[PDB]
């Protein structure tokens, strides 16, 4: 529908086999992104889909609330804790924000951070899914 | 107990943490190793290692059964489905092989082709612990 993909989902194999996919509506291109992105795509994938994102804490949206909300305290535990958990899962801490709030989302890190790391890579994936379905409906709804 | 880790696991990581143990028996090893391994390193960690092993049909001991039982046509698919994996999957194809042979492993790989990629990284991070534990013996038993 438009390779303009990378940016609605940091993964470039994600993006490519989204560029050869014959147009559906709205509703069918969230379903086969859906399968594509958990049944195709390989770890090495996701990885790279992370790493596009900017820390929670941190601006390049979706954070708007969050910075409207924001406090120089939690700024600053995240700015820390994301050095921690990156340090422990080897990927930045993935979470689709959106009415959240960087202290929930600062719990919502240090919860995870006792995950094992099979686990949050897992949990990591659903919500880079969920951001890029957020995306998506931006994209048609336009 | 010696950092000689590295070759009984291509981690990093999990050589490492274990150089840092306290040394314990052939038993308290082997479980102490395993619980590092399923939740103390990360993905990172576990792709590492799985890059340090040769292709199943190529050689660098675990494989002497299968070569002393090979056949050109076994190495042929081998060669062939690995490539056909490592596209698929993003690492190669990890397997304890022992009194496997090539045959056996064709067909486990042709089967796990199949698999979700996610699933394929637990299987693998479950194939190495057992080679890992295989090598573990050998270094306590002498
Ligand atoms: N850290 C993190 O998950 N950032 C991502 N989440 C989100 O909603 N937008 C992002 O860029
Ligand atoms: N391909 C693959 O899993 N090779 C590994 N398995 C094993 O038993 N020894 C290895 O080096």
């Amino acid at each position: 529908g438009e390779d303009e993909w990378k940016v609605c989902c940091g993964s470039s194999e994600f993006a490519k086999q989204m560029s050869t996919s014959g147009p559906l509506t709205s509703q069918e291109a969230i379903y086969t992104a859906r399968d594509i992105w958990f049944n195709q795509v390989n770890v090495t994938d996701w990885l790279e889909a992370f790493s596009a994102h900017p820390q929670i804490g941190n601006t390049p949206s979706e954070q708007s609330t969050a910075f409207a909300t924001t406090s120089a305290s939690a700024l600053q535990e995240l700015a820390e804790w994301n050095v921690l958990y990156k340090k422990k899962f080897g990927f930045i801490f993935i979470i689709c924000a959106s009415g959240r709030t960087h202290a929930e989302m600062l719990h919502a890190l240090k919860e995870r951070y006792e995950n094992r790391p099979i686990v949050e890579l897992e949990i990591a994936a659903m919500e880079q899914m969920k951001i890029t379905e957020l995306r998506m409906a931006k994209l048609f709804s336009d």
